RNA sequence: GCCUGGAGCGC
DNA sequence: AGGCGCTCCAGGC
């Protein structure tokens, strides 16, 4: 008949006013223009699906008694169509008997029985979801909604091709998209798999704010966006990173630009519109946004505030059309990401604040400390009183405008260097969920979705949606630590992906154990795969797969680094698959599962410590799923025989569960459980290899602890491992420290490393004992007295000053910034000498001969006692 | 030691 | 807006 092609991106569906319908965002191929362009499909029709569970014998609700009648479906029928339809409005509708699987929470409901299905319009009522009658116990399905009913039913797995048949046309335009389309009814929608991704429209962006004169709103006052019409999402960021970009800045209402500044643009030649009111430049933004069509908008505290910020005040300025901000025509705008999700619809959101607190560790992650970081450049900042004073000249304004680019540029880098975009692909590509959700954070989501699309396949009925905290079961073993130092060798045993394994192992799943604290049984040998373990072995292949893949020679370059970011993404897949077991919130929580793996895992653990002890070797740590040998040798050669040969013993015992050589120390420090410093072996040409320091758990490496305290520290620690005598060490150690104690007391050290950084658990006004906590003072302080708001989440830097108030080190902190430009506050050298500095050096040194707590308090130039 | 409150490392 | 195990600090009993 007829059919077109389109590649999806996003969804959306309102309940409310538009039930039964879901819309798609994506891309379709225009031949005329040789160019992708976006495209809005409308998907009507899905239906409401009920599942009525017929009950073993019909009961009179009144006397709730049995009335001697067994049930038949026909009975469920009748029920439905004559009491339950006419009490709840239903007037159409379609049922036919079914059967199917269960394998979930509810009690009294078989692993397999029948059900009459019940499908009919989502204009019709909803019923309630605990609905009993007389001759059903329970009803599954009433609050599905329809995206999940579309891409279950569709089997869409995130991004992918769709052929789209019958389309039809619409009265009028119902998105800012280029092109639109109705599909009837969801059966007219297919997946089609043998066409690679089309690349798409990234946008970065940043803005600048500004507190108003007289009373409390923040005014945009200027954006920078860069743009990139063709970023593909399967292969290497595209160099540069943006092909175009523009830049607009306003003013508040008290100021008037400097004079000339247009004609100092006109010169400099800079794409910068100048917009007389804050309401023209929103209006500049938007109209911007509609034509350049962004696919993704990617910026840094996006959710957090940006966004909320731009939609009040394109509200407050009554900004035209608002809606071009997402995909689809909308009237009212909603508000405080919910009301901020559904703003941009159609449209992904890339916060990269949100992305690297998922893929790497920092201190705090503001765009400073991202860009130092992940770029490894310096960024300048911006204070929002600095601001005004720079619309008295043009040469300020300018330098305001061209940070707000370079903030921009440096998101759109930092989102490219941790390849966000490809990574969150994969992921929602193996999950099978939305990827603008994907890219929100939440992994309990992704991992619902997976479980969904596999239930769904295997014909099980599916738990209807429902409608740090203290451990609820045992983890990982952690043995007890020989602590002490060590010359000879050590083997570093790992086992790869112990929990996905023992799940495949042991065929854990919904379906395969019995359950109702208290581990429950293995299932029967006899029993196929569960539905969980086929999923997790399905990741597992698809992983092999891949590596083979990179082995490859006479390949595309490029497609190396491909194959690298999927087999990440496979990898986090699994591993997350457990902890959703464990999540009490998850659509599929199930501690009894969560907790036998662990079991098994402390189980297997332990009986590989004991097997490499009964083979007269010395183990000196182990954690969750590694065992630390000290082969008391210094044959490297040897050493590796050593290993590959527990190695092949304890694999014999498995059959998917593998143990490896993690590695081999040369020298290590182990001090606690989870805890110690290595010289990691390298190997090189003829048995030679070189040495890498690695460190675990240590002060040294937490954000807790100023950078002095940490630096002195790894200073020690670098002496420790050494090849020095012992005596060598610890003279070393003392030349330093008494060095470092004296240039504390004469201020020669940068007010930075004196800096201590934490994060906030709540918000800083959810703190009943205030006061004695530094960081939350320190942050009602920040909050309290300028612009950006410390929230739940954020990082908090302080240091602690001698205050003259003589309260404790705790109730004297203060920001960086309030003790430089603040005189009666001085850094309160006391305290990083006894309580940051000594604490570290003490506790790491504890092992050592030669060095003791008291003796290094006197080094520092502190009383002993 | 424990308790209360607060940190974030480890797998 | 996936888990649990194991220190560390401030303060007081
Ligand atoms: C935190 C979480 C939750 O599943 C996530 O998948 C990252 C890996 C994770 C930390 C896991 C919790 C259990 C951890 C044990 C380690 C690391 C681990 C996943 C399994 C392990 O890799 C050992 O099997």
């Amino acid at each position: 008949e007829q059919v077109f092609h389109f590649y999806w991106l996003d969804a959306y569906e309102d309940q409310y006013n538009q039930p039964g319908v879901v819309f798609l965002f994506g891309k379709v191929w225009i031949e005329s223009a040789e160019t992708h362009v976006s495209c809005c499909v409308m998907v009507k029709n899905i239906e409401r699906t009920l599942y009525f569970l017929p009950r073993e014998m019909k009961i009179d609700l009144n006397t709730g008694k049995e009335t001697g009648t067994p049930i038949s479906m026909k009975d469920v029928y009748e029920e439905f169509d004559e009491k339950i339809a006419t009490k709840y409005k239903i007037m159409k509708f379609k049922s036919k008997p079914v059967e199917k699987n269960y394998a979930f929470e509810i009690p009294d409901v078989p692993e397999k029985s029948e059900y009459l299905e019940v499908k009919y319009s989502a204009e019709m009522p909803q019923l309630p979801q605990d609905l009993k009658g007389e001759t059903f116990s329970h009803v599954f399905g009433t609050n599905t909604s329809s995206l999940e009913l579309f891409l279950m039913n569709r089997k869409i797995k995130g991004p992918c091709w769709l052929e789209v048949k019958s389309p039809q046309l619409l009265n009028q335009p119902v998105s800012w998209c280029k092109a639109e389309a109705m599909a009837l009814k969801p059966d007219l929608v297919n997946v089609i798999k043998d066409v690679s991704p089309p690349p798409l429209v990234v946008m970065a962006f940043s803005m600048k704010t500004m507190q108003n004169a007289k009373n409390h709103q923040n005014e945009i006052i200027a954006m920078a966006a860069l743009v990139h019409h063709s970023f593909a999402l399967d292969k290497a960021a595209p160099k540069p990173p943006f092909q175009s970009h523009f830049c607009v800045v306003s003013k508040p209402k008290d100021c008037i630009f400097p004079y000339a500044f247009k004609e100092v643009i006109e010169k400099k030649n800079v794409k910068v519109e100048v917009a007389a009111t804050e309401r023209t430049l929103l209006g500049f933004f938007l109209a911007k946004v509609h034509k350049i069509d962004p696919d993704i908008i990617v910026g840094h505290n996006i959710y957090g505030f940006e966004l909320e910020v731009l939609l009040q005040r394109i509200n407050v300025c009554k900004a035209p059309h608002w809606s071009k901000i997402g995909r689809l025509k909308r009237s009212n705008m909603p508000k405080l990401g919910f009301g901020e999700r559904n703003a941009t619809c159609g449209r992904m959101i890339c916060d990269v604040e949100i992305s690297a607190k998922e893929l790497i560790r920092c201190k705090s992650y503001h765009l400073s400390e991202l860009v130092q970081q992940i770029l490894k450049t310096e960024r300048v900042v911006i204070p929002m009183e600095n601001i005004q004073n720079m619309y008295s000249e043009s040469s300020q304004l300018l330098y305001l405008l061209e940070h707000t680019w370079k903030d921009a540029k440096f998101i759109l880098q930092i989102m490219c260097e941790l390849n966000v975009l490809p990574l969150a692909l994969q992921i929602t590509n193996i999950a099978g969920n939305i990827m603008s959700r994907t890219l929100m954070g939440g992994r309990s989501e992704r991992n619902e979705f997976l479980l969904l699309h596999a239930f769904y396949e295997n014909n099980y009925i599916v738990p209807d949606k429902q409608i740090r905290k203290k451990a609820a079961y045992a983890g990982g073993l952690v043995l007890d630590p020989k602590v002490g130092f060590y010359d000879k060798f050590i083997l570093l045993l790992d086992f790869n992906s112990l929990y996905p394994s023992i799940i495949q192992e042991f065929n854990i799943c919904f379906t395969t154990v019995q359950r109702v604290e208290q581990i429950p049984e293995l299932p029967d040998p006899s029993l196929e795969m569960g539905i969980l373990p086929r999923e997790i072995r399905k990741l597992v292949e698809r992983r092999k797969q891949v590596k083979q893949l990179m082995k490859q020679q006479d390949l595309n370059p490029d497609l190396i680094l491909q194959y690298d970011i999927r087999q990440k993404a496979l990898k986090l897949t699994a591993n997350s698959m457990y902890g959703c077991l464990g999540f009490s919130y998850s659509r599929f929580y199930a501690k009894p599962l969560a907790a036998l793996v662990t079991y098994k895992g402390r189980e297997i653990l332990m009986h590989t410590k004991e097997m490499v002890q009964k083979m007269n070797l010395e183990v000196i740590y182990g954690d969750t799923d590694s065992i630390m040998i000290n082969t008391n040798s210094t044959n490297l050669e040897e050493v590796f025989k050593l290993g590959n040969k527990v190695k092949s013993e304890v694999n014999k015992l498995y059959k998917l569960l593998e143990i490896d050589i993690d590695g081999v120390f040369k020298s290590l420090l182990l001090l606690k459980k989870k805890k110690y410093a290595a010289l990691v072996v390298e190997p090189t040409s003829d048995g030679n290899y070189v040495t890498k320091q690695e460190l675990k758990g240590l002060d040294i490496v937490r954000r807790d602890w100023c950078d002095l305290a940490k630096d002195t520290g790894n200073f020690v620690i670098g002496q420790i491992l050494s090849d020095q005598s012992r005596d060598t060490i610890v003279e070393n150690i003392q030349k330093r420290l008494i060095e470092i104690g004296e240039n504390v007391l004469n201020g020669s050290v940068p007010v930075s490393q004196f800096e201590i950084n934490k994060a906030l658990t709540k918000d800083p006004q959810d703190y009943p004992d205030k006061k004695s906590l530094p960081h939350v003072h320190v942050a009602l302080w920040i909050n309290s007295q300028g612009g950006r708001k410390v929230k739940a989440g954020d990082t908090v830097s302080y240091v602690i000053c001698q205050d003259g108030s003589n309260l404790t080190a705790s109730q004297r902190a203060y920001a960086p910034e309030q003790l430089q430009k603040q005189d009666n506050l001085t850094i309160d050298t006391q305290y990083y000498l006894a309580q940051q500095i000594h604490p570290v050096v003490a506790r790491i040194c504890e092992p050592i001969d030669g060095i003791d707590a008291v003796l290094i308090a006197t080094w520092l130039g502190l009383d002993p006692t």
